[PDB]
């Protein structure tokens, strides 16, 4: 289960935060406006060979000024840790 290296986010990572952000919005009690998807890491859990499903992603998300989140999505949000720094590097946790 090791994670990927860490790569610069695209539309699609934007478009995953942005369907799950009402679930971290549940989750949370709080409405977060924008979450830009600074970076993102993979986790392949089974086998899909050439690329459909079964991953875990870890999004470092930018809330705002100096405020980055830890996104945890299998698309259903897994996990998250609030209150991280731009340079804090992604890493897996527990659920």
């Amino acid at each position: 289960r090791g994670l990927s290296e860490a790569k610069p986010a695209t539309p699609e990572i934007q478009e995953i935060v942005d369907k799950v952000k009402p679930q971290l919005e549940e989750k949370t009690n709080e409405t977060y406006g924008k979450l830009e998807a600074v970076q993102y890491k993979t986790q392949v859990l089974d086998t899909y060979r050439y690329i459909l499903a079964s991953t875990n992603y870890y999004i470092k998300v930018r809330a705002g000024d100096n405020k980055y989140m830890h996104l945890k999505v299998f698309r259903v949000l897994t996990g998250y840790q609030v209150d991280k720094n731009k340079d804090d590097e992604l890493t897996g946790f527990e659920n």
